[PDB]
């Protein structure tokens, strides 16, 4: 009863990082990711999810699909 919810490293702790047409699927295979809140509220629009966290993460730069952000000098 499950997919492959595991640690959200982009976000850490609490925050559930799945992920779907990723393993099976052509060499590019578009893997769609989804991450589910600890409280219930799923988000997919990635800064949908920045913004509902709050301050205390963010995702503008985040890959919706690598698990990745990068920021270049945040000033």
């Amino acid at each position: 009863m499950a997919e492959d919810w595991l640690d959200c490293p982009a976000l850490g702790p609490g925050w559930k990082r799945r992920e779907v047409f990723r393993k099976s699927g052509a060499t590019c295979g578009r893997s769609d990711t989804y991450y589910q809140s600890p409280t219930g509220d799923r988000i997919r629009s990635k800064v949908e999810l920045t913004r509902y966290l709050g301050p205390a993460c963010d995702l503008t730069l985040f890959d919706f699909k690598q698990g990745i952000l990068c920021y270049p000098a945040p000033k």
